[PDB]
């Protein structure tokens, strides 16, 4: 029964895409929808999943 | 690091010898929470309502 990550604030500047290593979407248990980007420096950053660059970034990570 | 994900607990006694540190979960969350980080660096959700939890935090803080 470990913790579960969630978001409450979203970054507001598009992050240069090349800094970004991976992503995951936050569990639906969270009071809000969330995308957590993991930078290539093991930093974790919340982003607004309803935002365009955010889903662009997510899509590329896969395709 | 800004706008990081915040950890919430959605599920909830540990031998006191595995305890290495504790963390209270953000008020933004939906359930109150204490997270104990064990020496094996594994994270465990616990009820701040249970008495051993509050006892542990005291043992930690007061030492």
């Amino acid at each position: 029964d470990t913790p579960t990550a969630c978001c409450f604030s979203y970054t507001s500047r598009q992050i240069p895409q090349n800094f970004i290593a991976a992503y995951f979407e936050t569990s639906s248990q969270c009071s809000k929808p969330g995308v957590i980007f993991l930078t290539k420096r093991s930093r974790q950053v919340c982003a607004d999943p309803s935002e365009e660059w955010v889903q662009k970034y997510v899509s590329d990570l896969e395709l």
